[PDB]
């Protein structure tokens, strides 16, 4: 079935016990054996005083495992959440860190419809990491300002264009018109640069329209589509996944998953969430908070570790980054890694263009091991001496 | 439009500093006509409250912050006015900025237009029962897990004659078709109806994925369902207010809180169990909220923003629950008033006159409260038994 990983605070000093409660709780409280939850393994962690301190009270840390049958739950995120952690989510300092998928569970998930693989075929970029920029100042402005940016980004070499992470329905940047403007403005960039830039797009609105909204989307020619998974929930990216009639990738921002894993108490990790869960769930793209930590690698972690049923996905460190720090992206991350500019790209002294070309010329340099200081090029170099 | 009201402990000792940054970052960000109409769009400072420092979470962060109490408002016309949007544009960046917690949203009256509230509300569930004066009376099936029809039929009538108002499905199942359930069930209970005139309802477990609960509720109502039970949290608040919207759903909802303590457990993090038990799920349209009863401070605000007048919204009924037996009703008519409702769990099962036992316990219970006479100063044997048992 499925085993959890729970990160426990006991209070009552006894692992073992508590183990045996939870797996029993959970599950049963002859025929019966069927859905008994099985304690799988124990391990016992280091005492920690300033917690112990914090919760004015002596805590013995440990790592449970349990494993709970799989005709206990439907195949899916939200039953599968509910079971694992729906009752332990109240019952005080524990905290789901990883979910251990059989092979039979795992194929009731779609994983990526186009994956790393399918990211690179799209854009034929196939060795380098990807390059991706945000617009900056979207809210207020009208289409012709959209259009400005989006060509500069382009121009600038960017790979990937995403809309301002607030970006809603409104009167002058509704959704139809962002698309078919910016379709319209990379067309134009590539019959004459020979550079092909996507648009990631906001998705928005109610969950009960989003697969119409996704549809319109597609017809109106948009190439990603932007999604605040959990602001809405990993079964709704699935079933968007899951449609052939969206035959587009899918970039998962984390918007709001901090609710769930700022604790290190409580909640579910980070690398669960923006790592496994979204890679099965369907995202080709997650963003998840640069370590510019062991944190950020964990979810890169699963969002490529090689698995037979799903396809990869593309890691983007986000916040924090420059032309700069490319080299230690590249180290920390591989190739595989989109490098997010973010919307700093344009703060550049030669706005959006010179921070993209800074962006483009520093991830070759790192790629032939050559040193950014030692690069010719003026857009890389005052990048570096405006930015570090 | 919104505001929101942050806990935050800062480790850059600048309350005032914070705020504006927060109020600005998460907003805007020129000729003079445009200058104007972007103005529009900014966020603006509400109010900065500093409060005691807590040397403990000094020691446990490893560094020293200051506590407070931060409110930003954002403009309406920077948001598609539901709770996706409201939540990414409130909390979406800031739930990754560290040491920061929602912990309330104060909707203005237009942007209270675009939610529906209850359908039933407590006027509702009262109208449906035909019990327009003391608490309700609540229990919940118990060790149904490889039982058949006959074996709930048998609970659900002990359960019922009783008197127990509502009877829920436990929160662990793995047989018998929900329509089944449901039929059966009403077969049931239409029969102690027609026999000592008492009126339960059966609140059936709302499942399947996202986009198959609306057809499933359907289908449910159209078996007869009497209520439907949902995990809100497990499929999103947005979920739930779309069930509630639909007039195809014409059943009361009652909402479970499982999975929400992913996100209101830390007192540094997240967002406030009151925030989203309370006043999120009456405006996203729960008629029933349980959560978990202070048997503290979080439950009594929490039935606050269920009960407190609005004109926008019909009222929810508190469920308190967990460590609940006869024995605390004074306690919580005395904490949640006349329209809360008793939530015996499972516990009634234990009664050692059975279910039928341990519903008239708490059924007693109840009128006595209400008359104010104390419950060991009552001659009632299933009630003496029952206070004899739990104290």
């Amino acid at each position: 079935g499925i085993i959890a990983t729970y990160l426990i605070h006991d209070d009552s000093h006894n692992l073992e016990k508590k183990a045996e409660q939870i797996a029993l709780g959970l599950t049963i409280g002859e025929q019966l054996k069927q859905h008994k939850g099985n304690v799988i393994h124990v391990e016992e962690l280091a005492e920690h005083e300033h917690t112990n301190s914090y919760l004015r009270k002596k805590v013995k840390r440990g790592i449970i495992k349990i494993e709970y049958p799989l005709l206990n739950f439907s195949p899916d995120l939200p039953a599968i959440l509910t079971t694992t952690f729906g009752k332990l989510s109240l019952d005080g300092e524990v905290k789901l860190i990883d979910l251990t998928f059989s092979d039979e569970l795992k194929k009731h998930f779609p994983g990526p419809k186009f994956g790393i693989d399918g990211i690179r075929n799209l854009l034929q970029v196939h060795d380098r990491p990807l390059l991706m920029s945000i617009f900056k100042g979207m809210i207020g402005r009208n289409i012709g300002y959209l259009k400005t940016q989006l060509r500069d980004q382009a121009i600038g070499g960017v790979d990937i264009v995403k809309d301002d992470e607030i970006l809603f329905e409104n009167a002058l940047t509704p959704l139809t018109k962002r698309i078919v403007s910016g379709k319209e403005v990379l067309q134009s960039v590539y019959e004459t640069y020979g550079h092909k830039t996507l648009y990631a797009v906001n998705l928005t609105g109610r969950t009960f329209d989003l697969k119409e909204n996704a549809k319109r989307a597609v017809q109106a020619g948009a190439d990603i589509l932007l999604f605040n998974v959990f602001a809405y929930g990993l079964d709704v990216l699935q079933s968007l996944a899951e449609d052939d009639e969206i035959p587009v990738p899918i970039m998962a921002h984390p918007a709001v998953s901090g609710a769930y894993s700022a604790s290190k108490l409580y909640g579910v990790s980070s690398p669960l969430l923006l790592g496994k869960l979204l890679r099965y769930a369907g995202a080709d793209f997650s963003l998840f908070p640069s370590p510019y930590k062991e944190e950020a690698l964990a979810i890169s972690k699963y969002l490529t570790e090689d698995d037979a049923s799903f396809k990869k996905s593309f890691s983007v460190p986000s916040a924090g980054i420059h032309p700069g720090f490319v080299p230690f992206i590249v180290r920390d991350f591989g190739k595989d890694v989109v490098i997010n500019a973010g919307g700093g790209i344009h703060g550049h002294p030669n706005g959006a263009q010179g921070g993209g070309k800074a962006f483009r010329t520093a991830i070759d340099a790192t790629l032939q091991n050559k040193p950014l200081h030692e690069v010719d090029d003026i857009n890389l170099h005052s990048a570096l001496q405006i930015w570090g």
